[PDB]
């Protein structure tokens, strides 16, 4: 009866040995084709923490939850012998789970370097549109031109920042910092019918 559960047993061994290499490491590399300075490398290093903390916390400890498991088995400890896998089961289940996790905070990461570029473009064009407007159809505006004139003129510097938090990692300020400036354009917007 041992020798047919130790089949138990084996498939937990192959199952750590498996998870010793998932990628934890391609994975965060991803982060260094991208600006690796400020608020990127500050998650790309607490993410290396993180996988210290967990190989201690969620691997270190399944390799005695499986010897233990071995011991019990052989002194005919058979419901006992099974906790200790059930164990190392739920402890590699989080193991999986961290990993899976950093997939996701990655791919987030991505998402939003990607999508403050699509919003960047969208600034510099509509910028570009109103800009012409009123150097076009100054009258068309009547007495509200002037302020106009400034204030798109401020739109100008609020660029220019957007492309030096980029490029120093800062992906969070840089997306709060060109979705607050498209809001604004969107507002003048509606406003130019009038």
């Amino acid at each position: 009866m041992r020798s047919n559960k130790r089949q138990i047993i084996e498939k937990a061994i192959e199952r750590k040995n498996e998870i010793e290499t998932l990628p934890f490491d391609q994975n965060l590399a991803q982060l260094s084709k991208l600006n690796l300075k400020g608020e990127t490398k500050t998650k790309y290093d607490a993410m290396k923490k993180d996988n210290v903390e967990s190989t201690n916390k969620y691997l270190a400890p399944v390799e005695e939850k499986i010897h233990n498991a071995e011991a019990l088995l052989d002194k005919f400890s058979f419901n006992a012998s099974q906790s200790e896998i059930d164990d190392a089961n739920e402890l590699m289940d989080s193991y999986e789970q961290s990993y899976q996790q950093q997939l996701e905070d990655v791919n987030e990461i991505i998402a939003l370097y990607k999508d403050n570029d699509e919003l960047y473009d969208k600034c510099k064009v509509d910028y570009r549109e109103m800009k012409r407007d009123v150097l076009a159809n100054r009258h068309q505006f009547g007495e509200a031109a002037s302020l106009l004139e400034t204030e798109i003129e401020k739109f100008e510097p609020r660029l220019e920042q957007y492309e030096v938090l980029k490029a120093d990692g800062n992906y969070v300020q840089a997306h709060n910092h060109i979705a607050a400036l498209n809001e604004q354009m969107k507002q003048l917007r509606s406003y130019m019918h009038g």
